[PDB]
């Protein structure tokens, strides 16, 4: 009937998809060995249409024709004052069509088409239920998707249709940060708990008042920063390479692009390396005219190069508690999400925020939420 049903986040830059199988949730990888997806589509020239690593991987040679961040627009008006705003800064085109803003691309040899960003959202959702059913061997036609708690009603119409466009029935929207309480089985403890939620993803940071009571969830208060991620801990480490470039050599890398996406390249790799190592080191060969790239980040620099910025999180944590009435010693649960919460720094912050208070641990803060979406797509079958 539902068969087995799968537990989706999509996300704003990543998606992660997981089913329980043999009494225990699995997070599935794609067929790049990921366990996490690129929200991203993209058009190619001869007119391949690319969705996930292999978008987000070509997409220096391509920034018309390369689409994200549909999550920013989904589920809005054309006209709505975020839409405005955000439209400034995407590298495609962005139409008003049927009252809504619909995204336009060159889909191959200069043919032009329209997509609503439900449409471009059901292209990484169909990424997705491929990556689950190629894992299972067997089709799936059901789905529990995961929103943001702030998301109203249109927002969570929206994320259901570009379920439909993808072939997935969307039994259940679920809040993000409900889910990832749900993987840490914060739901079943008896009697009331509030719940710290603290959601540091690729591009938004999202903070979440929940209240448990009998496995009952109730969001009390959001915050956050919608333009906040740790790809913006990224930005910072380029701009003092290409400083320091722009000092050793005289050169200037960003004439060349793809000399700067080179260097985007091996700053994220430094970064992920940074929460488990002390130093990384950046070679990029052939980086500017023929021209060689060695430096080496230690983790001391990649931490002053964003210490505003990490100190940044702490209001938006102060702003819900006040919202809800709360105080520090009112949290009995803080949970991480989001690949930024593994750096070590950004972890030291909220413990000292909270007074020494560990926060849950135990499972990728890349995959908590889509491990609470498979843990009740787990009970809709069985």
């Amino acid at each position: 009937d539902v068969g087995t049903v799968v537990g989706i986040d999509l996300g704003t830059t990543y998606s992660c998809v997981g089913v329980f199988k043999n009494g225990r949730v699995e997070i599935i990888a794609n067929d790049q060995g990921n366990r996490i997806t690129p929200s991203y589509v993209a058009f190619t020239p001869e007119g391949e249409r690319l969705i996930g690593d292999a978008a987000k991987n070509q997409l220096t040679s391509n920034p018309e024709n390369t689409v994200f961040d549909a999550k920013r627009l989904i589920g809005r008006t054309w006209n709505d004052p975020s839409v405005q705003q955000d439209i400034k800064f995407l590298p495609f085109k962005v139409v008003e069509k049927k009252t809504k803003p619909y995204i336009q691309v060159d889909i191959g040899g200069g043919q032009t088409k329209t997509f609503a960003p439900e449409e471009i959202s059901a292209m990484v959702l169909t990424k997705m239920k491929e990556t689950a059913e190629a894992y299972l061997g067997k089709k799936v036609t059901h789905a529990v998707v995961t929103v943001p708690a702030y998301f109203n009603d249109a927002q969570r119409q929206a994320t259901k249709d570009a379920g439909t466009i993808a072939g997935l029935n969307v039994m259940r929207i679920i809040n993000e940060p409900t889910a990832a309480a749900i993987a840490y089985g914060l739901d079943k403890r008896e009697g009331e708990k509030n719940i710290l939620v603290f959601d540091l993803g690729g591009g938004t940071f999202d903070v979440s008042l929940l209240t448990i009571d009998n496995g009952v969830f109730e969001v009390v208060a959001t915050n956050g920063d919608t333009h906040l991620g740790g790809e913006d801990f990224d930005q910072r480490v380029m701009e003092h390479f290409i400083k320091l470039y722009k000092k050793k050599t005289g050169k200037d890398v960003r004439k060349d692009n793809r000399a700067v996406q080179k260097l985007r390249r091996e700053v994220e790799k430094a970064k992920r390396a940074l929460s488990s190592q002390h130093q990384a080191r950046i070679e990029i060969e052939s980086f500017y005219e023929g021209e060689d790239f060695s430096e080496t980040l230690t983790r001391a620099k990649f931490e002053e190069l964003n210490m505003d910025l990490f100190r940044s999180t702490m209001k938006p944590v102060q702003k819900v508690l006040e919202d809800s009435d709360l105080k520090k010693s009112d949290i009995d649960e803080i949970v991480l999400v989001g690949g930024s919460t593994r750096i070590p720094k950004i972890q030291q912050l909220v413990k000292e925020f909270f007074n020494g208070k560990e926060p849950s641990r135990g499972i990728n803060p890349d995959e908590a939420v889509a491990y609470g979406a498979a843990v009740q797509a787990g009970v809709l079958s069985g």
